[PDB]
């Protein structure tokens, strides 16, 4: 059993984990919508997920990803570094998950369901003591890429969909 468009004849091209990591070493990422309330790292209503990488390792197809992110349990922006490392799943033969590995060892496993050249459709299985669901990431929160986003809204439907990183997430400019 698997997911209608976790086909991949059909959407590979567009579902290529290791190059969408990679993209995170040029550009910050930011998670703007998903359709779940609470992560067991990030929190519970979590809000303002961000995302920047570096030291990319192309023997293990890893790289370690800085986090950004807020909840209701504290009023300021938390942090964290995580390990990220693109893997198979759903028998394909081209890398199109996210295995993220924290620094106490606790591992998630999401997969790509599309992936342009700015943005992420993400899908995360509910598997790994977490909600079934799925995230929206892109490198510019008030710009959103109309091809995710309506492949977001495609796969999502039935949900109920929810703002995650948002302008509301920083107080911008002086005076
Ligand atoms: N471009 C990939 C965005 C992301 C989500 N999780 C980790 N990185
Ligand atoms: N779906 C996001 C799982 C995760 C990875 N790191 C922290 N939380």
């Amino acid at each position: 059993n698997q997911p209608d468009w976790a086909d991949e004849a059909a959407n590979g091209a567009h579902q290529d984990a290791w190059k969408s990591l990679k993209a995170d070493v040029e550009n910050v990422y930011y998670m703007v919508k998903a359709t779940y309330k609470n992560d067991p790292v990030w929190g519970n209503d979590f809000t303002c997920v961000g995302v920047m990488a570096n030291d990319v390792n192309e023997d293990e197809k890893s790289i370690q990803a800085e986090f950004l992110f807020m909840n209701n349990a504290d009023t300021n922006m938390q942090f964290a570094t995580e390990k990220v490392t693109a893997v198979k799943m759903y028998g394909y033969n081209r890398e199109n998950a996210f295995r993220y590995e924290t620094e106490d060892g606790q591992v998630f496993t999401d997969v790509i369901a599309y992936s342009d050249d700015n943005c992420d459709v993400i899908y995360v299985p509910g598997t790994d003591g977490n909600e079934e669901g799925y995230e929206l990431w892109t490198t510019d929160y008030d710009n959103i890429p109309a091809n995710c986003l309506n492949k977001f809204n495609e796969y999502a439907v039935g949900r109920e969909t929810r703002d995650v990183f948002t302008s509301a997430c920083l107080e911008i400019a002086a005076a």
